[PDB]
């Protein structure tokens, strides 16, 4: 199924995201660690975050929201996860399922563009 490949790509980026948020080795050798650290340091200093119109915060929110549904830690390292878990425990309570029942709202190859074609000089 294409949903398994989609879940695998999203899980690649979610593991890279939680890794990047807990990575005390900052100038790390992992490829997606450095890609996630760029967008995490960006959004922490941003003023147009998803609610406004920022595409990098919105694209980071897509993977952080997919992550937060499954995450169960008291104080997880991901910046948006805590906020998303609080609103989801208030609204949904029971979280989300697996594979065929997941946050399938995005393309798995497009997540690889979100960290390559993001806002900057040209
Ligand atoms: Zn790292
Ligand atoms: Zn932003
Ligand atoms: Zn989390």
């Amino acid at each position: 199924s294409p949903q398994e490949s989609r879940r695998l790509s999203i899980q690649r980026c979610i593991q890279s995201l939680v890794h990047a948020c807990q990575c005390r080795n900052a100038n790390c050798s992992l490829p997606s660690c450095q890609k996630m650290k760029r967008v995490v340091q960006h959004t922490k200093g941003c003023k147009r975050k998803t609610n406004g119109g920022c595409p990098v915060c919105k694209q980071l929110i897509a993977l952080c929201c997919y992550h937060a549904k499954h995450c169960q830690e008291n104080k997880c390292p991901v910046p948006f996860c805590l906020n998303i878990k609080h609103k989801l425990r208030q609204q949904q309570g029971s979280g989300s399922g697996s594979q065929a029942m997941d946050d399938l709202m995005l393309s798995p190859d497009d997540i690889e563009q979100w960290f390559t074609e993001d806002p900057g000089p040209d």
